[PDB]
């Protein structure tokens, strides 16, 4: 019995060794791996003691440790088959401090909760994810990208300090100035080098309102050229995203329920915001008029709405409530998330949207560019080698057991896109990747593999951490 000395640890919290089903599923709703135990930590010391114990067993133990955030992983990345799942949200509380234009947040804290606290001081983080009900540790283990990344970089570019429990069970406080290799390793590190128990996030003064804008384009070339010009301009919009709309009719009528019209085939939606304060509405109106005057969208499709900063940032939670009401939230999510270099974007769009795809009815297609200069080259993040690259997110649901959608249909369409990228040398890199072999991961990492592998031996030599990533099998190094 390897799990009886685990039950002998004098934890601040406790272990669950039978009631473990909730930790054997994720948002992907496809993979289910029953863990042997679930740690509900009462402190970071509990996490460190659990990791130290597993490490003390050496190479003769199949025990693994997976930190679970909000479980938004799509293919078992936060699960541990016959291992130990650490419920990071058990430490949410509790150690949330705002000081000096920074917020110190537990790793298991949701971004929505970081924002609610921070707003009480008139402050907020600068860089977001589209959905806020995700943990600080979970999004930083990836990158955390939204409409602000073009300017502030991803969330991983807006963190100043991390408190980590390494795969050796050591508790380390790190930053660009102390234990910097661990700091940079953890950022986009896919949970490979340790568990982030606390993060210092940079803040900026928060606006009270946002002018939220949506416009349509018929031409991809003009759509993307306008996005690229907006991401390079000075005093531009505060959020820049885009959507690919395949076949769908009554798009302006769907917007009419929330947005004010001004005035009443593959289409492209450009989504923008301009941050503002009530006492400075006229300056915003003038600045927005100027910015829009340089764009080439279909004028009759201009829709806008004035909302609070919180209402805009938490917008996806409204869609979550509607899906939960229709029992459409916990369905399989066979998402495909790609990073496409600027030089390949048109060739990609021609084949993917013009040929491979017939409709976009089972989920949105995100498409927008970012600036590579905002991403630090020392992290574990994998990005294309061009100064401008695009995030392309195929955020599909599979509500059907057969036919149109249908995990088998979504999976076939995803394979076709990836096979095209490979055959036509697009230079694509996947975001939120789910490779099953170390050979597929070596190719993904490419020139950055050696760095990733050396950091792994340094911080998790026995490969105890985040086995669901499938990069390093237990004790394989
Ligand atoms: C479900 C979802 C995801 C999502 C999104 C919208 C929805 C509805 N919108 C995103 C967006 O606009 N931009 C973006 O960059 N990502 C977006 N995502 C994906 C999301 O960021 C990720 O799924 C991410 O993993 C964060 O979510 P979460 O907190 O749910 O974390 P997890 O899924 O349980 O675990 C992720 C991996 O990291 C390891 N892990 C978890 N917590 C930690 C800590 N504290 N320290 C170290 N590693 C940790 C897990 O073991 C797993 O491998």
């Amino acid at each position: 019995d390897m799990l009886s000395p685990l039950g002998a640890l004098r934890l601040d919290g406790h272990f669950s060794f039978h009631d473990v089903s909730a930790m054997a599923r994720d948002f992907g709703n496809q993979c289910s791996f029953l863990p042997a135990a679930v740690l509900h930590p009462g402190s970071v010391s509990d996490i460190a003691a659990t990791v130290r114990h597993v490490f003390s067993l050496g190479e003769g133990s199949p025990l693994t440790v997976a930190a679970r955030g909000h479980g938004h992983s799509l293919m078992g990345q936060s699960q541990a088959a016959q291992g130990i799942v650490v419920r990071m949200e058990s430490l949410r509380g509790a150690r949330l401090q705002v000081h000096d234009g920074f917020v110190d947040a537990p790793g298991g804290e949701l971004w929505i909760n970081v924002l609610r606290e921070t707003l009480k001081h008139g402050l907020a983080p600068k860089s977001w994810t589209d959905y806020l009900h995700l943990t600080v540790g979970g999004t930083l283990s990836n990158a955390g990208v939204s409409g602000q990344a073009f300017r502030h970089g991803p969330q991983v570019s807006n963190v100043n300090q991390l408190e980590i429990v390494t795969g050796r069970g050591d508790v380390v406080t790190c930053s660009p100035e102390d234990n910097s290799d661990l700091f940079y390793a953890a950022l986009g590190g896919l949970g490979q080098f340790g568990i982030i128990t606390r993060a210092r996030i940079a803040l900026e003064p928060a606006p009270e309102m946002v002018r939220w804008i949506r416009v349509l384009y018929s031409d991809f070339e003009s759509f993307t050229e306008d996005q690229e010009m907006l991401i390079m301009a000075e005093n531009s919009f505060d959020y820049i995203e885009g959507f690919v709309i395949i076949n769908r009719t009554g798009i302006l009528n769907n917007w009419r329920a929330s947005f004010k019209p001004q005035d009443p085939r593959v289409l492209y939606c450009l989504e923008l915001t301009k941050n503002f304060n009530s006492g400075d509405t006229d300056t915003m109106e003038q600045e927005v008029a100027v910015l829009l005057s340089r764009l080439r969208f279909i004028q009759s499709t201009l829709f806008h709405t004035d909302v609070t900063y919180l209402e805009f940032l938490d917008r996806v939670h409204t869609s979550e409530l509607k899906l939960r009401a229709q029992s459409l939230w916990e369905v399989p999510h066979p998402w495909l998330n790609l990073l496409i270099p600027r030089s390949s974007i048109r060739r990609f769009a021609t084949e993917v949207f013009g040929r491979i795809l017939k409709d976009s009815n089972n989920g949105p297609i995100l498409l927008y560019p970012v600036n590579k200069s905002k991403w630090d080259n020392k992290t574990s993040v994998v990005i294309p080698d061009e100064e401008i690259f695009y995030l392309v997110g195929f955020l599909s649901s599979a509500p059907s057991l057969s036919g149109h959608g249908s995990i088998a249909h979504a999976m076939s369409l995803n394979s076709q896109i990836v096979e095209f990228c490979e055959e036509a040398d697009i230079g694509m890199k996947q975001y939120l990747a789910h490779y099953t072999t170390q050979e597929q991961w070596k190719t993904h990492f490419g020139a950055r593999w050696e760095t990733f592998e050396r950091r792994k031996h340094r911080y998790d030599p026995l490969a105890i951490l985040a086995p669901g990533q499938r990069i390093f099998p237990k004790a394989s190094l």
